[PDB]
């Protein structure tokens, strides 16, 4: 059940410096980027899947995101459970709630069009989201339900795809600078 996946794209701007450490272990410090995601987790999620991790460092000083992070196709669909965030707590139009490992969680869908997505073109495709309404807090062991989140979206006609790509504990950054350092089991 160990991590098997590593993620690490950026646009190019400015500095993203990524370390594939030990197991499911990696850090990011970051400069005066763009667009980036990096994490570890599994080459083929799961709607099944509980997820384990400790941020042991959890430092953006700007927008960044803490955050559950995959893809399926059959739709092509880009989702979200996002745990923290920097100075901007990202949102989309509203679903409803969800409450899950403690927390509740806004659910949201967007749409993103002219867009860079799995597939390497660029094209159109729906994200779901849950944003935690508060920070969780870090530095402790922390579980995300995922089971939970699929349910509740489910509900709200956020139906995922058949085929299921990379499911990763990330971390996100836009045009920011900052520190992470993520355990992921």
């Amino acid at each position: 059940a160990s991590t098997d996946y590593w993620q690490n794209a950026t646009d190019g701007g400015g500095i993203v410096n990524a370390v594939n450490g030990s197991g499911g272990n990696y850090s990011v410090n970051w400069s005066n980027t763009g667009n980036f995601v990096v994490g570890k987790g599994w080459t083929t999620g799961s709607p099944f899947r509980t997820i384990n991790y400790n941020a042991g460092v959890w430092a953006p000083n700007g927008n960044g995101y803490l955050t559950l992070y995959g893809w399926t196709r059959s739709p092509l669909i880009q989702y979200y459970v996002v745990d923290s965030w920097g100075t901007y707590r990202p949102t989309g139009t509203y679903k409803g709630t969800v409450k899950s490992d403690g927390g509740t969680y806004d659910i949201y869908t967007t749409t993103r069009y002219n867009a860079p997505s799995i597939d390497g073109d660029r094209t159109t495709f729906t994200q779901y989201w849950s944003v935690r309404q508060s920070k969780r807090p870090t530095g402790s062991n922390a579980t995300i339900t995922f089971t939970n989140h699929v349910n509740a979206w489910k509900s709200h006609g956020m139906n995922l795809g058949s085929n299921w790509a990379y499911q990763v504990m990330a971390t996100e950054g836009y045009q920011s600078s900052g520190s992470s350092n993520v355990t992921v089991w």
